[PDB]
């Protein structure tokens, strides 16, 4: 269960790492 970041960071989580073409 990965998260802790649901409630004191939120839009502190980034989600996966950076976006690639390919």
């Amino acid at each position: 269960m990965n998260w802790t970041g649901l409630y004191t960071l939120l839009s502190r989580v980034n989600r996966h790492s950076t976006a690639i073409g390919r």
